[PDB]
């Protein structure tokens, strides 16, 4: 897996960020996390959703360097969002969110599972520390 530079354009939600990637604007969906939604079609804002969105937002807004890492499965979803691991100054946003108990590890979609175990480990730790959604 290769990390590629991107530039933040706008954070949209806990699980979705808009980046300039290889010259064009593009929306990315964070791989392997199920985050309380804030822009949830149905149910709307959820418990911890605003907190997950603020966290994601703060992490990418204060980063000097944003990198995107595609996995080896399918690279876009049906809505045209890129499916990737996002790095803020070398720290993986996907992992941060789970470790902080602000998201759960989602099912593995279309062969995109390279960091699945890394994330399930983070999620066990947050579960043991009764963090936020595991409060």
């Amino acid at each position: 897996l290769h990390k590629e530079p991107a530039t933040l354009i706008k954070a949209i939600d806990g699980d979705t960020v808009k980046l300039m990637y290889k010259g064009q604007p593009m929306v990315f969906r964070l791989l392997l996390v199920d985050i309380p939604e804030t822009k949830h079609p149905k149910k709307g804002v959820e418990k911890y959703g605003p907190e997950a969105a603020a966290f994601t937002k703060k992490m990418v807004e204060n980063a000097k360097k944003i990198e995107v890492e595609f996995d080896k499965g399918q690279r876009t979803d049906k809505y045209g969002r890129g499916l990737a691991y996002i790095y803020a100054d070398g720290k993986m946003v996907n992992e941060a969110l789970v470790r902080q108990g602000l998201a759960k590890v989602a099912y593995v979609y279309k062969g995109n599972n390279t960091h699945e175990q890394l994330l399930r480990k983070a999620e066990a730790q947050a579960k043991k520390e009764k963090l936020n959604i595991w409060s």
